C-alpha cells in the first residue's frame, strides 16, 4: 500500500518542524504504520522524533510520540487524558549513532494495529518491542489532536522533548503492515547478526561472544546461547557456534558445541518488569563462557567452557570442593546417589561407578556423555519446559524422556554442585563437535575449580604450545598443553586481588613473549608479561588512558599481523568509561622494541560514548580487516536485561581505526 504521507531531508536542530497541514487530514482509520529513516549522532538526553498532539491548553497529556534517549533507548508514548490512557513502551539499546565516524541512518518501523490491539516497534530490522493491550488507543484517535510535529512534541503551545538529529525519510500508512511487509523495507545497517532470535539455537538471548580465525581462512565464533533471559547461570545456557568462509560476510546456521537436554530449548520472551525480571530458570544444568583455540599440529579446533550442574551458578557454587577425589595421585569425579547425605561414589576408570564406603564397584557406569547406564542400559529422565502462563515462572515436566545425565536435577547420580571446566573438539573446523570431557582439578582436591576466561586461547606461533587463561581468587591460572590438549598443566600467576572477575586475554608480542590484558576492580585494565612462553609471569602493571568501571568488563585483544607506523601492533577492545558499559573502543598500541612497552596511539570509537558496549571479540580476518562481535548494550545495568539481538558484528579496516 502507498503512503498517505511521505517526506524527507528534515534537519532537527533544536527547532521543531510543523507538518500538520500535510499529514493530519490524511490520517484515517485506527491502524497506522510509521516508517522513518533518521540519524542522531549527537542526541539530546531525551528527544522526540515524531509527535501527534492536542496542543491546546489543559490537554498536555494527550499525544503520541516516538522518542529516544542519548542512551540509545527507543520508545513511544500514547496518551489520552479523557480515556484515562497513559501508555509507555520502550526498549533500551535499540539504536546506532556512528560507524566509521559517519552518522548511521536508523530505519524505524512502528506498527499500531487496531485489530490485534498491538503496538510493535522495529529498529534496524530488529523487533525491540511488541505490546498487546486490553484497551487499544489509535494514535489518530487521541482526543483533540491538532498538531503533527518533527523533532518535538507540542504541549500547550510549547516545544517539549526538542531533538537534535535529522530525518532523511518519513512515511505514514493508514494500515498495520504485516511482519512480512516489514521485512522487505530496505535497511542501512552498519552491522550484521551472526546469532539471532529464532535461529537454530532457539535462544532468545545471547552473551559472551568469541571470534577466532582458523588457518584455512574460516572464521569461527562461539557464544552463550542464553534461554532464561540474559542471566548468568543459574539458567539454561548452551554453547553455540557459527562460521564464515568469506571474511565475515555471511555466517553458517549455528550448531551447538555444548548442550544439555534436561530442559527444552525454548524461545522465551523474558519479563522486563521489575517484579519479574529476576525470574531465573532454576533447575537446569548449563554451560557459560566459551574460549577457542586452533592447534596447528593436529589441525583440531579446541573449545572450552565452564559447566554447571542443575540449580547451580556462581552464588551457590561449592567454593570448598573440586568435585573430584584424589586417590593414588589420580582424580576421580565424585557422585551422590539419590537418598544419601554425602558423596559416597566416584567415577573410576571405564566410567565404573564405585562405592567409596565398601570399595566395591556398582552395576552403574557413566558413558562418554556423562550419561548414566545400569547394566549397560541407559537410564532416562523427563525433560522440563518453562512458562510464565500462571503469572510467574514455572518449571514443569513436559512428557519427553531424555538420557539421564549426572549434571541433571532428576539424575540418580549427581556431581558436586560447583563449577567445572569442559573441553570439546572439532575435526571439521566447527561443522561438528565431539562430546566434551571434564578437565581435571589443577589447584587441588579441596579447591573448587578456576573460571575460564572467555574469548580466545593462545596458539604460540613458533611451537605446539596451547594456552587457555583462567582465573580464581588471587591469581590467574593459565592452562598449558603441548600435546594437542590431551594433557594440561597449570602455570599460576598471582594478582593483587581477592574475588576479582579477572577475565584475561593474551597476545604474543613476539616469539615466546606473551602479554595478558585482564579485567580488575581498580578501574584500569591490568597486564602481565611472560618471556618463557607462559612458564613464568611478571608482576602486574596497569594501562593508563583507558577507563573501566569499578566492577570492570572483559577486554579482547589481538596481535595485528601488519606493522603500523613501522611498529608491531596490538589491538584492544573494551568499553572506555568509568560510569558504565558504554563508549566502545578499539585501541591500537605500538610496541617499543627496546622494552616491550606499548604506546596506545589510536582510539577508535565503535559508536557514541553514551551507547552501550560490553563484552567483545576481535579477530584479524584473512584479508587483514578487523572483525568485531560484541554486546552492543550495557550487560551490567539492571535496566537492560533480556534484550534481543544486541550481540552484533561489524567489519573494520585499519585505516578506519587510525
Ligand atoms: C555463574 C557464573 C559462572 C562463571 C563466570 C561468571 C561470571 N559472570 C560475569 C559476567 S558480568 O560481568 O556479570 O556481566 C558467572
Amino acid at each position: 500500500i502507498s503512503p498517505i504521507f511521505q517526506g524527507g531531508s528534515y534537519q532537527l536542530n533544536n527547532k521543531s518542524i510543523d507538518i500538520s497541514s500535510l499529514l493530519l487530514d490524511k490520517l484515517s482509520g485506527e491502524s497506522q504504520t510509521v516508517v522513518m529513516k533518521f540519524k542522531a549522532d549527537k542526541p539530546n538526553s531525551l528527544q522526540a522524533l515524531f509527535g501527534l498532539s492536542n496542543s491546546k491548553a489543559g490537554f498536555k497529556n494527550n499525544y503520541f510520540s516516538i522518542f529516544m534517549r542519548d542512551s540509545g533507548e527507543i520508545g513511544v508514548e500514547i496518551r489520552d487524558a479523557q480515556k484515562g490512557i497513559n501508555y509507555l513502551f520502550s526498549r533500551p539499546a535499540s539504536l546506532w549513532g556512528k560507524h566509521k565516524g559517519q552518522a548511521v541512518e536508523n530505519t524505524l518501523v512502528f506498527v499500531s494495529d487496531s485489530k490485534d490491539k498491538t503496538y510493535t516497534m522495529y529498529v534496524n530490522g530488529i523487533e525491540v518491542f511488541s505490546e498487546t493491550v486490553d484497551t487499544f488507543l489509535p494514535i489518530s484517535n487521541i482526543n483533540g489532536i491538532d498538531k503533527a510535529t518533527l523533532g518535538a512534541v507540542n504541549r500547550e503551545g510549547k516545544e517539549h522533548y526538542l531533538a537534535k538529529g535529522s530525518i532523511d525519510e518519513i512515511s505514514l500508512f493508514n494500515k498495520a503492515i504485516s511482519d512480512q511487509e516489514v521485512s522487505t523495507i530496505p535497511l542501512s545497517n552498519p552491522f550484521q547478526l551472526i546469532f539471532q532470535s529464532g535461529d537454530s539455537t532457539q535462544a532468545n538471548y545471547f552473551r559472551i561472544p568469541t571470534l577466532y580465525t582458523l588457518s584455512s581462512g574460516r572464521v569461527l565464533s562461539s557464544i552463550d546461547a542464553r534461554y532464561g533471559g540474559t542471566h548468568d547461570s543459574k539458567s539454561k545456557i548452551n554453547i553455540a557456534t557459527s562460521y564464515s568462509d568469506d571474511n565475515g560476510k555471511t555466517w553458517s546456521e549455528p550448531i551447538f558445541a555444548m548442550k544439555f537436554n534436561d530442559y527444552e530449548e525454548q524461545l522465551v520472551y523474558w519479563p522486563r518488569d521489575n517484579k519479574l525480571k529476576n525470574s531465573q530458570i532454576s533447575g537446569s544444568a548449563s554451560f557459560i563462557d566459551s574460549s577457542i583455540v586452533e592447534d596447528k599440529k593436529s589441525g583440531k579446533t579446541i573449545l572450552l567452557a565452564d559447566v554447571m550442574p542443575a540449580g547451580i551458578g556462581n552464588n551457590n557454587a561449592n567454593k570448598a570442593d573440586s568435585g573430584f577425589k584424589e586417590i593414588n595421585g589420580h582424580y576421580y569425579l565424585k557422585l551422590k546417589k539419590n537418598g544419601d547425605n554425602d558423596f559416597r561414589y566416584t567415577v573410576r576408570e571405564n566410567g565404573v561407578v564405585y562405592n567409596e564406603t565398601t570399595n566395591k564397584p556398582t552395576n552403574y557406569t557413566i558413558n562418554d556423555k556423562y550419561e548414566v547406564l545400569e547394566g549397560g542400559k541407559s537410564l532416562t529422565v523427563e525433560q522440563y519446559s518453562v512458562d510464565f502462563d500462571s503469572g510467574s515462572l514455572r518449571e514443569r515436566h513436559n512428557g519427553k524422556q531424555v538420557p539421564m545425565n549426572v549434571f541433571y536435577k532428576d539424575s540418580l547420580f549427581k556431581v558436586t554442585p560447583t563449577n567445572y571446566i569442559a573441553m570439546t573438539t572439532s575435526q571439521n573446523r566447527g561443522e561438528s563437535w565431539e562430546q566434551f570431557k571434564l578437565l581435571p582439578p589443577f589447584l587441588g582436591e579441596k579447591h573448587n575449580g578456576t573460571y575460564l576466561c572467555p574469548g580466545q586461547g593462545l596458539a604460540l606461533k613458533s611451537s605446539n604450545r596451547l594456552i587457555f587463561a583462567t582465573y580464581t581468587s588471587g591469581e590467574l591460572t593459565y592452562l598449558i598443553s603441548d600435546d594437542s590438549g590431551q594433557t594440561w598443566k597449570k602455570s599460576s600467576a598471582s594478582i593483587p586481588f581477592k574475588n576479582a572477575t579477572a577475565e584475561a586475554q593474551m597476545v604474543e608480542l613476539r616469539d615466546g613473549v606473551i602479554r595478558t590484558f585482564f579485567r580488575t576492580t581498580t578501574g584500569k585494565i591490568a597486564y602481565m608479561t611472560s618471556r618463557d612462553s607462559g612458564e613464568t609471569w611478571s608482576k602486574v602493571s596497569y594501562i593508563d588512558g583507558i577507563q573501566q568501571t569499578s566492577y570492570g568488563t572483559q577486554v579482547s585483544a589481538i596481535k595485528y599481523s601488519q606493522l603500523i607506523d613501522g611498529k608491531e601492533a596490538v589491538i584492544l577492545s573494551t568499553p572506555n568509561s568509568r560510569s558504565g558499559r558504554k563508549g566502545g573502543q578499539l585501541v591500537v598500541g605500538l610496541v617499543n622494541k627496546e622494552d616491550d612497552s606499548i604506546d596506545w596511539k589510536y582510539h577508535y570509537d565503535i559508536d557514541l560514548p553514551s551507547y552501550g558496549y560490553a563484552y567483545s571479540a576481535i579477530t584479524e580476518l584473512p584479508n587483514h580487516h578487523i572483525g568485531v562481535l560484541f554486546e552492543k548494550y550495557d550487560s551490567w545495568s539492571r535496566n537492560e536485561l533480556h534484550l534481543s539481538n544486541v550481540v552484533q558484528y561489524i567489519d573494520l579496516e585499519i585505516n578506519d581505526l587510525t
